[PDB]
């Protein structure tokens, strides 16, 4: 029942949910299989005339995140369960993943010009598929606030399918695959929303962890150039948990080594060319290898085997001076945390637990620190218990004597601190922040890392009112607070600006606050950023 005609003239069909109308699985680009693999994705020839699109296609090949080079339990067991004929069903996942899909309220029609809302997912560029993240609840929240926008997801390829580097991946221009399927989504959404009811002027993007650090890097894509045929491909970003990658260039050194670990590990260690001889092995050979190398979950943790790598094309340079620089669009944004982003990462090192073991877990993490600034980190993030996240909970939460501290560092370099940066340097355009504390009291892990996943896409509570509302206000009006809230939300200028600059949201609801927290911290991590690369 529910149709569109595309820009190429086929009209294809949707399903009808009653509560919405949804356009799911429509291919965007050619399949990246074969020889294909790792290189940027073709946008996609063929006809869709007469076609139906009523399902989520299966997501691109997923990491199993506890994998690494060694055997362990973690790692057997996530394997057993990926591995099973009823997860194979439930979560079907295959190399041809490159699809999109476009969700709208009841009865919009082409011409309607509604504000686009582009979803990318995040699953530590590892895992991750847009089926998994019902857009009803934004939906039927727009409709309700009388400011009806059009939900569109975009798959993308995660771990070594879309985000392979080292010298070789330099040498050819595949680069950051992953982030090309993104931005060849952007553009399919520019040539044919509006065959949907969408205003292809009036896209905000937003994304939370991995696909929040992917906007940052779409704001940073091409120096700051944002535009397609001469127009900008999105006016707006919503970063929920997540800023400028902290990572080294492509052909870097652990790029590389992750290349090589991968080309032994599928038997192309011999291989005068790994890359071809990777475009060669089968599927399943390819995701044993992958599984082989370190998931998100592992001890190495944040130092990601897969990410987002400057490659002096596409993302000219470090992420953190392209900030500095000035190159970014200019856009106004919405940035947030979760208080305790770090503590569900920091599960990843349970077996440091004294001051030597967490001075050789810090350097073995960042190679390029010296021994001053790794001792400066351990004083601005001491041993004290109860300074650590879980944030505020005093003695609590002692799983070791190291544990809150590590989860206090990772969040903030990986998160908390990393946004402060990024506020504090850009003017591209009008600035919101927000920090949630909604969780508070949660044992283990506090306000944890994608908390606001299930706020925004699941369950209705205090913080629902700024993940879906205050977001669809922006998007909307490029104001949070035409969604009439009774708290205002104050723009953010920088860090040491007098007065509030922060909305928190608590168990309760709303109320404003300071970033100025752990500026000890903030200087530990930022006074010279690459040290902290990986
Ligand atoms: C905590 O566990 C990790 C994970 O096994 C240990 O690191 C590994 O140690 C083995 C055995 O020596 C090495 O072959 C691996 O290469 C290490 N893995 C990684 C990812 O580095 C680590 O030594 C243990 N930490 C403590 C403090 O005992
Ligand atoms: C101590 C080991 C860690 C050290 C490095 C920490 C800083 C590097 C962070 C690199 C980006 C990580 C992105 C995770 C997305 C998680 S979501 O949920 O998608
Ligand atoms: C990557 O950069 C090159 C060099 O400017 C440019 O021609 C190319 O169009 C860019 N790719 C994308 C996806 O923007
Ligand atoms: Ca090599
Ligand atoms: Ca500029």
């Amino acid at each position: 029942a529910p149709t569109a005609t595309l820009a190429n003239g086929d009209t294809i069909t949707g399903l009808n949910a009653i509560i919405n109308e949804a356009f799911l699985g429509i291919p965007f680009a050619e399949p990246p299989v074969g020889n294909l693999r790792f290189k940027d994705p073709v946008p996609y020839s063929g006809s869709l005339d007469g076609q139906k699109f009523t399902s989520y296609g299966p997501s691109c090949m997923q990491q199993n995140p506890e994998g690494t080079y060694e055997e362990n339990l973690p790692k057997a067991a996530l394997d057993l369960v990926m591995q099973s004929k009823v997860f194979e069903a439930v979560s079907p996942s295959s190399e041809d993943c490159l699809t999109i899909n476009v969700v709208r309220p009841p009865g919009t029609k082409a011409g309607a010009n509604l504000p686009v809302m582009l979803w990318i997912f995040g699953g530590g560029f590892e895992v991750g598929g847009t089926s998994t993240f019902p857009p009803a609840q934004m939906i039927t929240k727009s409709i309700a606030m009388g400011k009806p926008i059009i939900h569109v997801s975009v798959n993308y390829r995660v771990s070594s399918w879309g985000f392979l580097a080292g010298d070789e991946i330099k040498a050819e221009g595949s680069a950051n695959a992953g982030l090309k399927d993104q931005r060849l989504g952007m553009q399919w959404v520019a040539d044919n929303i509006a065959a949907f009811g969408g205003d292809p002027t009036k896209v905000t993007i937003f994304g939370e962890s991995a696909g929040s650090m992917s906007v940052m890097c779409h704001i940073l894509w091409n120096d700051g150039d944002n535009t397609y045929k001469g127009k900008p491909l999105f006016r707006a970003g919503i970063m929920q948990s997540g800023a400028m990658v902290p990572s080294d260039a492509v052909d870097g050194i652990y790029g590389n080594e992750i290349f090589d670990l991968l080309a032994s590990n599928a038997g192309c260690g011999s291989a005068s060319d790994k890359l071809a001889c990777l475009r060669g092995v089968s599927s399943d050979t390819l995701e044993d290898a992958t599984n082989n190398t370190p998931g998100f979950l592992a001890y190495s943790s944040l130092r990601l085997s897969y990410l987002p790598r400057p490659d002096g094309v596409n993302i000219t340079d470090d992420m953190y001076a392209l900030v500095r620089e000035g190159k970014y669009a200019n856009i106004p944004v919405i940035i947030g945390d979760q208080n305790d982003e770090g503590t569900f990462f920091g599960t990843s090192s349970l077996n440091v637990t004294t001051d030597a073991q967490a001075r050789e877990y810090f350097k073995q993490s960042f190679v390029h620190a010296s021994d001053a600034e790794i001792d400066t980190l351990m004083t601005a993030y001491p041993g004290d218990i109860t300074q650590g996240s879980p944030f505020d909970t005093g003695i609590l939460n002692a799983l070791t004597p190291q544990f809150k501290r590590i989860s206090a560092v990772l969040g903030d370099l990986g998160f908390t601190l990393a946004r402060r940066y990024f506020l504090n340097h850009y003017t591209g355009g009008t600035k919101y922040s927000f920090l949630s504390k909604q969780l508070s009291g949660l044992p283990v892990l506090g306000t944890f890392h994608s908390n606001d996943i299930v706020f925004q896409d699941y369950l209705l509570g205090s913080g629902s009112l700024i993940y879906n509302n205050a977001f669809i206000a922006f998007a909307t009006d490029l104001d949070p607070n035409t969604a009439g809230l009774l708290v205002k939300w104050p723009e953010y200028t920088s860090s040491s600006q007098s007065g509030n600059n922060l909305m928190m949201i608590n168990a309760l609801g709303l109320y404003t606050g300071k970033d100025n927290f752990r500026t000890a911290g903030y200087d530990a991590l930022f006074s010279n950023p690459p040290s902290f690369f990986v």
